[PDB]
């Protein structure tokens, strides 16, 4: 079995990735990302921040 | 003398605010907020993130 003692929250959610990039990168986040989106409102609403 | 012990960095500039709010509250961010600016770019390069 593997022995991994991964301690990234175990869930890593879209959500979460989606977030991280929208407070890291914002010009990044609005620009070549989310154009094709309607659930911004979950993304945005600090989900699990 | 004030015998305060602030433990708040000492600096807490306004891009530092502007900053967090734009963090936080994005929606709040946008909307309400900095429709008079133009150093937008200083806030959103992580000045002192």
């Amino acid at each position: 079995k593997p022995k991994v003692v991964r301690q990234i929250e175990d869930q890593l959610g879209m959500n979460h990735v989606l977030q991280s990039i929208r407070r890291n990168y914002p010009v990044l986040f609005d620009e070549h990302l989310t154009p094709f989106m309607n659930d911004l409102q979950v993304s945005r609403t600090m989900d699990s921040g």
